[PDB]
């Protein structure tokens, strides 16, 4: 027993992570087959990143400006391309040690592990999960751009996220790896900012599942109600609506305990009206919406 | 910017994770050169577990008793010995992937990741530390034994942990990787329960100025206090005492953030005495005493 916040093994991403340098900026890239993926902004300088018009900073732009280390060796640039806000890196050596993979672009409320990694080099790994808002609460310094996050199935890595910046807040903002911003986000100096945020619903209900599954009860009750009602509730504290599908998704957790769905939503509501009164649940005083309920089968 | 729980990149270690059966027995090992490391209990069954004598139970054994699995690939096993409460199969193949490590001891107050791994398959990574009572609040299920816990320098991994087992409140104990266990417990069925534990001050100062690197300042205060009428304090709250040693480690994060010390101590006081009023620190409700002063410094 017991819950953490688990990240997967980072070795198949790890051994594809390599340093990108252009001009005076240094960060990382991702190398599958024969192609470096990294940020576009990599080839911007001070003024640049003002209002750059990235058309015209790669056209005067050569192969040889690009400079590839893969660990202690150097990697030959052949050609480059920009896809939407990524650039395409083709070296002359495919990596050997290029997993199965996939591009997949995720949506709010869904989980991934980053890998944060400084001058092509892995630093440490932890889960995030995406926010309604299309921001991440990561923890990135300069240098970390092009750091990726994934999940993985079985052998193959879905690689869903590649990260660009931080916002004024301190959360953070990239792109899927076709170089699509998740959010309404430009990899240029503005002053947005990260719009209102509400909490992942389905996912604070998977964890007081898990809660139960580690022993938890005191917030259990008899009581019941109606999906309807819980809603109304969900709305007044900045609750994501609850809907029949979420409720699906619960079915074999709420099987596995035989708590009902709409009576573990009895509870929640009881705890978003009354709160915890001192006590925690799973080693927290709040509740907590960044493990999905597959994080939580797949845990418990 | 952020703060996260963050382990060390686990691709060192996942090349080093195999599967050992013995019997009806399946947990993990550790593959270095020409070793395999494991709890000794592997060699038990049902019956033996109550109170077994490990050296009658394994002079009972053979090498062909032993099934080591690296992937796909079978490794014959040459030779066994028990050590303190770990078995070293020697196998007849070194392995390739092993890297330059260390085996360390830790301290209590010390943190380290978890390869959590079952059928010698990693299936994720998180961060521990090592309580005062010399447990370890983790997540692992049947068949987890074996998994490891380690720290990475440079490009050397430091193992400090192999997982034996759960007590009843649901914490977990081990051994170092010479087979001696963490606190007062036994590979054994018996009553053993963890003992009091108490809260890691050190690292909740540390923790506290990672929240002021981010940008939390909710919590400071002009006033001050002393060493002594802190430990009082601590005391009270099940909180260790503070010594100068942990004063002099904390030097560096408040030279960085220019709040001394025990102006530090003097906000943890009150939170202690007042909490925190519906507000948070770093997404947390609760003190946080995991992050070592390492650890802060490591990522902000
Ligand atoms: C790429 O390494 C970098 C990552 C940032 C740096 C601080 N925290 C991060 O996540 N990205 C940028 O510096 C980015 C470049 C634009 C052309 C998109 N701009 C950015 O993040 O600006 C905000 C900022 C910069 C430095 C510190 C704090 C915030
Ligand atoms: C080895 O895989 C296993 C790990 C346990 C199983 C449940 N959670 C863990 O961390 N260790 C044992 O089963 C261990 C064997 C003794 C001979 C040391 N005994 C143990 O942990 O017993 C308590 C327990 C067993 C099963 C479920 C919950 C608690």
């Amino acid at each position: 027993s017991g819950f953490r916040k688990m990240a997967f093994p980072s070795g198949k991403v790890e051994g594809c992570m390599v340093q990108v340098i252009c001009g005076t900026t240094t960060l990382n890239g991702l190398w599958l087959d024969d192609v470096v993926y990294c940020p576009r902004h990599v080839i911007c300088t001070s003024e640049d990143m003002l209002n750059p018009n990235y058309e015209d900073l790669l056209i005067r732009k050569s192969n040889h400006n690009f400079l590839v280390q893969a660990g202690n060796v150097q990697l030959r640039v052949i050609g480059h391309s920009m896809q939407n806000c990524v650039l395409k890196l083709k070296v002359d050596t495919a990596n050997p040690k290029t997993p199965k993979y996939k591009f997949v672009r995720i949506q709010p409320g869904q989980t991934f592990s980053v890998l944060a990694c400084y001058n092509g080099s892995p630093s440490g790994v932890y889960q995030c999960a995406m926010r309604p808002n299309f921001t991440i609460k990561g923890s990135f310094l300069n240098g970390s751009c092009g750091s990726v996050g994934f999940n993985i199935d079985y052998d193959c890595v879905s690689f869903c996220y590649m990260h660009h910046m931080e916002l004024p807040t301190g959360v953070h903002a990239g792109t899927d790896l076709e170089g699509n911003f998740y959010g309404p986000f430009v990899d240029r100096q503005t002053a947005q900012a990260a719009g209102t945020d509400t909490t992942i619903t389905v996912n604070v209900l998977a964890w007081l599942y898990a809660a139960v599954i580690n022993g938890d009860r005191w917030f259990l009750n008899r009581f019941t109600t109606t999906l309807n009602d819980f809603n109304l509730v969900a709305m007044k504290y900045n609750y994501e609506p609850l809907t029949q599908d979420h409720v699906d998704i619960l079915g074999p957790l709420s099987a596995q305990t035989g708590i009902a769905v709409l009576d573990m939503c009895a509870s929640l509501k009881e705890l978003l009206q009354n709160g915890m009164n001192g006590r925690t649940i799973l080693g927290s005083a709040l509740l907590e919406d960044e493990f999905t309920p597959f994080d939580v089968v797949r845990q418990c």
